[PDB]
């Protein structure tokens, strides 16, 4: 089948014809885009894949980058759907491509997915990242890469030659170059490339916006539930050096000698200890993440968004209704997926220190005082829902509002949303609402698969979202360019702050993304922590 | 004595009085005006605790109001009724310790519950003789016995060199206490029940009422209390001993003056010299701050009102407290640039930040930033209309609404039966612009039942409404409960409690129960702000 045979710069590939509910798609899975980052290449920037002979089999997903595997609720669908679904290996630098079948006759907009997982986990092979739906229904070319996570991708001894940090983002960048060089062979348009990602994937997309060498490799960006700015996505050079030095201590190890010993260590030994280097007991905080190196990131993301020129940029950003709930069951006492998680006031104060682990006593009190309902100060249902809002606002919603506003003020075309539909098939309890990560299956169009037991209105809703996202990819505007009839999705601006709700009902335009509450986080808290240092 | 009206002659402890028969809309009332209750606090007695009035001979004429206590007179809007209604309507004198009594005509058969009014005016102004404090309507329509007293204001009432013998502070409060004692001894001669005495006051008068609650020797002189738009706790009603000393000393300097020598020199100064300089000793440019106010002396006030209301036992006490809808607006047009009674007062963001520093004069920079961040509308951070209204709310919340919430909460948690209200009707006769809403002091005329006087041009609805307010107040004085026992159908006013936090709206519509007295914002002022001020050293004070 000639539709499954493709020649790229490195040699020949054989893909596989897949069935999507509406017809066939061409899938080329497991394409190597870098030399395996193994042995002495551990912690090093990726190198381009050497050319191969014959026809490389690209009909199956490749290994998942070595990472921690979650065991909190063993074999529960809601946690397992994020766990690695292929073998673990440091040899994991591969990407995946879906195209229409037959291959598009005209050059077609490319979407490039970057998974999240807190920079410590994730894989492009998960079912919720299946590209066949967007390829089949919308005729998109869709690309996803694996990139190194945890210590392997982000352990940094800033200034060292052998662990300069940010190599996981360098993996992404290399995959982006690969798309520039090769996507035309699959019928993709390299002059129309849209990055999209969720949570740490969104933050990664954010870093690419903020890092010059990346800018020639894409045109538009979508950030779902994550930003390069904010309290979890980056660390200073000093804090990264501390964490890497501590980890080295934990496993038996000048910079060169230290990294050399680290390179001798079996992968599982590093994973065993990575989560022991956080300075405070926390949630929504991750041990090894992008570092302000003065290189990939020339300054902090805050500094860079405050001063950048984004005039040529189109960005779509958004959150889910209950960003915080998912994280509560992992670190905060009194929370569980198996009960209503009705907490006491005491447990609420305790939960705030954990959710805002960097806060002084006074800042922590300010948070408690802000989120307490003084009509019902001791009510367990309020306290529980408040706890979730604290985590979600502090980590996602307010950083997103900060980004949207800063980008809009500096020339970017910005569109913002909030996603409010809870999947009928969701396995988490009601009180968690619409948790972090559960818009993705809709954007990727999973409900269009009849065997997945989604409702029919959900199928219809999924098609709307794929339309918005791909319209955005095509044109930088999510609005259907020839469907009339209200309501249109207006651009987010600093003046009017318009965003839309994504749910089963038609678009509703709202103004202000938790404006009062995010003013507390974005404007007041920094002045506070500053003074109370 | 011989041909006069036999119903207007009464004897009190100090001698015989002749009162006057006044006309009220529904019938005659008895008034006894300008009854001395102290020796005149003049000469060597300036700044001193009041001494009880020595008995007189013959029949003291009690048919006209007496002198108003020496005070600063506001002149910002000359001839404008909005300011004039508050100005002195009798001669200014240090010889001003007199009180007034209104009773049914003829006097009541059986002992009648007594109401004692204490006027406001920032502890630097006021008089019991103003038209808005006319007791004739309450006396006539409700059968009430009403008493109001002049007390010393400004320096004469509140200048203190704490610890000294010659100027111990709080003598204005002691004037009020002496009048309360006078009521205990003498009110039965008018048909008043000394065993049923309810204090009420507005603004500084309310704070005064609160101080009698907190001061042991006052407690045996009354049984129930009403606090309208004012509290003894909060940022303006008291000053520390150190601050009172510093202000007394500065004022002394400004007029050309060991505490004995200083005070003695002050006693040689003309009353007007003192008044002309009193306002000049405030530590910052402010509004809703007053130069000479009750001092935490360790005597009348054994501790700060905040400490006292936190630890006090208040079981045998019933209290009615409340606020008007727009406590702050009145104060803006006096002291905050951008504000006026003559335009819409739409202000800039700059003018708003400047207004916050003036309205929260004790705030550190961060505290102020917190206030600004909390009151800013972040969807419209520079809208002149929201800014105007937020400035009003800042001043109202910080000074009245939140101190009131803190009071009702603490009293209720500690055994007092509390009733709370918000007053939301704007008089059709109001001369202030619409943007000011229902300003500080403008419920008073309804409580006293002025709309019952046809010649004042209130609406028929306003007359019925005033009648309603009068029932509430006198029912509360009568029984500790504003609800009418003989009225089941009509909506009930529930007690305020820490758990439910219920209060009622007072307007032209029937009572409506609401929950939470600006609960969210008052958490900022009452819980967070003081912790935030704690983090700052240099300076203020
Ligand atoms: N902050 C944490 O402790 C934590 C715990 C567990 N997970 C698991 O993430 C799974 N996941 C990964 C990607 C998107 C949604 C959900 C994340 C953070
Ligand atoms: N010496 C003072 O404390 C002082 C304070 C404020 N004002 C003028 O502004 C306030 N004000 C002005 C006019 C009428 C009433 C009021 C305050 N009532 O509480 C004059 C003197
Ligand atoms: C209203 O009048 C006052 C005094 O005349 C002035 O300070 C203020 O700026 C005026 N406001 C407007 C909006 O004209």
């Amino acid at each position: 089948d000639p539709q499954l045979l493709v020649r790229v710069r490195g040699g020949q590939l054989r893909g596989i014809r897949l069935k999507a509910p509406g017809g066939p798609v061409s899938a080329f899975l497991g394409i190597p885009f870098a030399e395996p980052p193994v042995g002495s290449r551990r912690f090093m920037p990726p190198e381009p894949k050497r050319p191969w002979s014959g026809v490389l089999d690209a009909t199956t997903f490749q290994n998942v980058c070595y990472q921690y595997v979650d065991t909190l609720y063993p074999g529960f669908e809601g946690t397992e759907m994020w766990n690695p679904n292929r073998e673990l290996s440091e040899d994991c630098l591969y990407l995946n491509v879906w195209t229409p079948y037959p291959r598009p006759a005209s050059p077609t907009p490319v979407l490039i997915w970057i998974y999240g997982g807190g920079f410590y986990s994730g894989a492009a092979s998960l079912d919720v990242y299946d590209g066949r739906f967007l390829a089949q229904v919308e005729g998109a070319v869709l690309v996803s890469m694996n990139y190194r996570v945890g210590t392997f991708g982000f352990l940094a001894l800033p200034g060292s030659r052998e662990a300069p940090g940010n190599v996981g983002l360098l993996d992404q960048r290399l995959a982006l170059q690969w798309v520039q060089e090769n996507i035309a062979a699959f019928g993709g348009d390299p002059m129309s490339v849209t990055l999209f990602g969720e949570s740490a994937g969104a933050a990664s997309v954010g870093m690419h916006i903020l890092s010059l060498p990346s800018r020639s490799l894409f045109h538009r960006a979508v950030l779902q539930s994550g930003t390069p700015n904010g309290p979890w996505a980056t660390v200073s050079a000093g804090e990264a050096r501390r964490r890497a030095t501590l980890l080295a201590r934990l496993v038996g190890c000048n910079d060169t000698e230290l990294i050399a010993c680290l390179r001798t260590r079996p992968a599982q030994d590093l994973v065993d200890h990575e989560w022991h280097v956080l300075p405070q007991e926390s949630i929504f905080r991750f041990s090894f993440v992008p570092v302000v190196d003065g290189d990939f990131l020339s300054d902090t993301p805050e500094a860079l968004i405050n001063t950048g020129d984004f005039q040529d940029l189109q960005v779509l950003v958004g959150v889910v209704k209950d960003e915080g709930s998912y994280f509560l069951v992992y670190g905060v006492p009194g929370f569980s997926k198996d009960n209503e998680s009705l907490i006491s006031r005491a447990q609420f104060l305790a939960g705030v220190r954990i959710g805002v682990p960097q806060a002084s006593d006074l800042a922590a009190e300010a948070v408690v005082l802000h989120y307490t309902d003084w009509l019902h100060p001791e009510d367990p249902t309020h306290l529980r829902d408040a706890m979730s809002a604290v985590v979600g606002d502090h980590n996602v919603v307010c950083p997103v509002a900060q980004l949207a506003g800063r980008l809009a003020a500096q020339g970017a075309r910005v569109y913002a949303y909030i996603f409010e539909h809870r999947a009928s098939t969701l396995t988490w309890p009601l009180w968690m609402g619409v948790p972090h990560g559960y818009e993705i299956e809709f954007i990727f169009g999973l409900p269009l698969d009849p065997s997945l037991n989604y409702t029919t209105e959900e199928r219809i809703f999924a098609q709307r979202l794929m339309k918005y996202w791909t319209n955005f990819a095509r044109t930088g505007d999510p609005n259907d360019p020839r469907d009339s009839k209200s309501p249109q999705w207006p651009p987010y601006t600093t003046a009017a702050q318009q965003y839309v709700s994504l749910n089963l009902k038609p678009l509703e335009v709202r103004r202000g993304l938790r404006a009062q509450t995010c003013a507390f986080w974005n404007r007041f808290l920094p002045k506070l922590l500053s003074a109370t240092a």
